[PDB]
């Protein structure tokens, strides 16, 4: 189990494209990552997720995040059923895929659903710093939607870089649409300061509290 | 903390509109509900998740689901806040909310982010027999899109009702659209009640462990 | 739980104006302070209360003793409330307040009531050595008389300053009206010095323990 | 120590009118007490206290309040020193005084200052249910106003004779005089409640949290 | 609880002479004690008891021997009761009284009769080497004869200074009037001393162990 | 050891009299009893104050006390010694005496001085009832004045009888010679009763807590 805010833990994990540590492996390039678990190769709600995720890969790259997956089955079958997906759908996998032997990273992460031995559709979204930024949980019985995701750590990245938050459904948020959030003041003198910034046009504002801006 | 498929710790909540038992009083009337917590009244981004929430809250409640936020304010400032909304955006808020005293509710379900004090922006889904069905932990700086958990609950409820999985963003899936996936068949016996069903145009297929059909 | 004598515990509180150390803050700028807590924000008697405070806050701060309030809500409502009354009934709130999360300063001073996890009506002198001189713990269901504090302060400085008692209702008391009280000799000793200030104009007396002087 | 909202332990006390147990004596004759300790006998502010208090005793006892005092002496001191008072002020004493052997009740209720062995000046009132309702602690060097406590005895009994809550300074608060406040409003429900009966002349209001009338 | 031979235990006591140290105040000046409680001030045994000392108060003075008092009042109640006594006896009370708060020194010696939480009427002679030399335990209900304790004393002190033991009833011994007794002889070798000092005139006998002298 | 108004110990004694068992013998008689150690047989003090009780014994024996005295010593040297003192003084001792091996009884009543083994000379007093009324521990340099007891047991016979107190000195006192004190009056209640009780001619007073009678 864990929290939003803490660390990824320290784990050498064995993929796809060999063994290699996290956070580290990523972090040490500034990368973030996108963690997300199946229950199983060769499985159907899997292939759809994993087609999709494919489909999308470089627009995680592009952001300067990598996707990789996780299921408890070998290696082998991680490959195999890559390759079934190549002939098949004639989409080529190439994030990579954890090989976790006996859940061991999956219980570490609670993804393994009550009573079960075997993962659902876990994500986790991991910056540079290592820090677990974002948690999903969803079931065996439902499919990701990936955009979603993709949206959130897009958001992220622009909380990060600009100091702000976004609003509900960013970019297309209904009342704003792609302008950001800012922090709401805490305190008087930072109430002062929002009056301010809207009576010189830097900001706009329903109220002190609720202060918007494009990017 | 909590996993998926575990119950929903019985409790009595001080809401909005009065004080109720979860799950009993939704599952009881055998409403499903979906939780979510957010940070504190008058914050920005909730300002806008609660308006689009109750923008959309027929749409959760046609289908028998309810809507029930949270935060750890006191029920006087959750009114107030409610009306800030009726007065400046023009929509009347008509879902509850829970006055979470202490954050007590928020940590049994883990709600509180590293080093935090009060919740970040969570959400559960929560069947009619009490079974948290999937779980979301968004963070304080970014909103949460409520269109996804309608695709969610929307297709756990159609799961439960026809026996099946459902595929990457269905209802939009880029393989099958809208068809749902029938559950992996499992034991020699199960691949050759697949074969039947195709060659029988009961289910098209990708492959045995592959099958899927429209509604 | 506390008592008079005992020093302030050492704490960081979030408030309006800003995080603060107290008593440090205070204590550091040889100022008194006046530690009052209410249940909630967007509650009646307590706007009376602060309102009452506000058009006071002069009169304590002249003295060098600065108000200071604290309910277990957010520094958002705190906020939000304050503008509600500037806007209602056109008085500024200017002293800082409290922000309280899970009465954990509450709990640390005694102000819970029995059975609750709110706070009632509490007031604590704390002296510039971060001293407790007084404590008065009113019901939610009563609200405060301020000119009593007014007047407690007020003789607690002029205890310390002159190294003299005040008595019931000064500076209107019914037997000598704005005189003050001498410490009642302890000792044979002391009653001869008595003996000696009366029958010298100094002081007068109904007795050698009871004696009291012009300021 | 003890908390408002407890219970008055259960207790025999030696007085100037005999042996009585508390809250009993009191309570099975559904009379009110307001218990205040003083320092000692033959002391000067608690002099002028005690005088103070009897010329108020029928102002309590009209309203079912029954004054009683303590200290630490023995009563063969607090009969001497009440004839001091009738002797030299013209004011027989007419409530009874708990001479509180080595501090014993003091303790228990936490009367008694850091590092001191006898009691400060506290009040503690205590309904007929034996419920204490409110507590007050004022240091030895500075006497009480007696008429704050007749306000308060006379707002709490106001309270709960007619289900409200009383404003900053009652009779004579700056915003509503003599008027009652009406217990905010805590569901949506009741809100509905505060609407209708203000448009309907039953109440008049502020806001929906904050709405009062004539008793 | 203590016995003859034993030390006094070293204490603190608030007087109405002020603060001082037992023994150490009387014994650095080479000066007896004789401490004697009695139950409360403003009490009638007690007050004939006081009437005497301060009447014999030079006769215990003139030996070196300084009288004090002790009982659980406080020091205003000492003095007040001190001055009743001046006033209607005409007799000033000069030698000091002990504030024993809580009979903690009462405790300590054993002062306070079965059942009881105030001190009976107790009597130590403690000499200037703080040895305690003989204790009276009398109960409230039976006054003291202070001339059996001037007796006593003086006995006491011709017991150290001429090597010496007192008859019952000295100086008024039935049997041997103002002679005092030589310590029995308790060895062969010894008896052949007194022997010698019989037939040369130096003391008289009934016996060798019964032998005596004029001082 | 002892405090006054505990019970004497049940005991089975060696006496020259005979084995009794204590209080019993002297209680199931209604006789009271004085019991006085002295530090061994054959030694001068002693003898004094053997001699001077005999002549004293019917004085005692009148009022219903009954004298017994202990020494450490042996029945052989008891005897021997008594008739030491009918052939040397012409007193035939005729109260018993208690040979209290190994210091036994001595013990339990605390008896023997810091670093001795034997006794030094102690008073007690017990009634009917089997209660310690009052204790004296005089030191073997001193000899005792019996007549002090006698006054003392005669004090104690009178309060038990007529319910009330003897002043300091009774039969003799400076100030009332040998009239009774009233229990001070405790309640307002009971001052009333001596105020009536004086003017009335029944008790004469020099105040409400001083009032006295010829019995």
């Amino acid at each position: 189990m864990v929290v939003i805010g803490e660390k990824f833990p320290e784990v050498e994990v064995k993929t796809t494209h060999g063994v290699i540590k996290l956070p580290d492996y990523f972090a040490e390039q500034g990368k973030w990552f996108v963690l997300f678990s199946h229950p199983a190769d060769f499985t159907p709600v899997s292939t759809t997720e994993f087609y999709a995720m494919q489909k999308r890969v470089d627009q995680f790259r592009e952001l300067g995040v990598e996707p990789i997956g996780l299921s408890v089955d070998q290696v082998f079958s991680h490959i195999k059923w890559m390759e079934w997906i190549k002939e098949n759908l004639g989409e080529e996998i190439t994030f990579p895929v954890i090989a976790d032997d006996r859940g061991e990273l999956a219980d570490k992460l609670g993804m393994i659903p009550s009573g079960a031995t075997i993962t659902a559709r876990a994500v986790f979204i991991v910056d540079d710093k290592g820090i677990i930024r974002a948690i999903v949980y969803y079931p065996a019985e439902v499919g990701r939607d990936w955009d979603e995701i993709l949206r959130l750590v897009k958001a992220l990245k622009v909380s990060d870089e600009k100091g702000v938050a976004l609003p509900h459904k960013w970019p297309n948020n209904e009342l704003i649409g792609d302008k950001a959030i800012v922090p709401p003041a805490s305190t008087v003198d930072e109430v002062k300061q929002r009056e301010e910034a809207k009576a010189k046009g830097e900001i706009e504002s329903y109220d002190w509290w609720f202060s918007y801006k494009k990017l």
